[PDB]
């Protein structure tokens, strides 16, 4: 309702967060931000960063790009099978 932060992330980040909805607003955001190599802390993480980031991969569906999609695939599968058994992995 009153969280414009929630609204704009559910605009472009909607599919991404539906792959991992267990993490909270700042918890999912701090994950993807630290994988982007965020220098600041998530308590200072501006919505401008997230929205711009998820719009890059959104515009990759149809853009000026000459076959160059560019979406840095994490081997979370590696970390996942390496962890195993724990409730969240």
């Amino acid at each position: 309702m009153k969280c414009k932060r929630l609204n704009e992330v559910i605009e472009l980040l909607q599919p991404a967060w539906q792959k991992e909805p267990d993490f909270n607003l700042l918890q999912f955001l701090q994950k993807l931000a630290k994988e982007s190599g965020f220098d600041g802390e998530l308590a200072d993480l501006t919505d401008d960063i997230l929205i711009y980031h998820l719009k890059m991969r959104d515009s990759a569906k149809d853009a000026v790009i000459p076959g160059l999609q560019k979406d840095y695939e994490e081997d979370f599968k590696t970390a996942l099978l390496r962890a195993r058994g724990v409730i969240k992995e």
